[PDB]
């Protein structure tokens, strides 16, 4: 193995790239809890080593930047706590 996840290659309808630690990521999870879409989360400090370099390098192909939150639904995205940029994206 010799493999590869399912939702790190878009098969997520809404994923979150994050920090379990950071406290914008914490708060851009609950937002996803309650608005109560399936969604799937990438925690970056979970992985290891080339695990998480090739996490972080697909972070930045999305947002330009190596910053953290991300949600990503679709081709759009949203870099950072905005709960009217996660509105918009999630329901529009
Ligand atoms: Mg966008
Ligand atoms: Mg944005």
């Amino acid at each position: 193995g010799g493999r590869e996840n399912l939702y790190f290659q878009g098969m997520a309808e809404v994923l979150m790239y994050g920090l379990s630690t950071c406290p914008h990521c914490k708060r851009t999870l609950e937002f996803l809890k309650r608005e109560g879409v399936d969604f799937e989360v990438i925690w970056i400090d979970k992985l290891e080593g080339e695990e998480r370099k090739k996490v972080i390098e697909k972070v930045h192909s999305i947002s330009g930047s190596y910053s953290v939150p991300v949600v990503v639904k679709g081709d759009k995205h949203v870099l950072g706590y905005n709960e009217e940029k996660l509105k918009e994206l999630i329901r529009g």
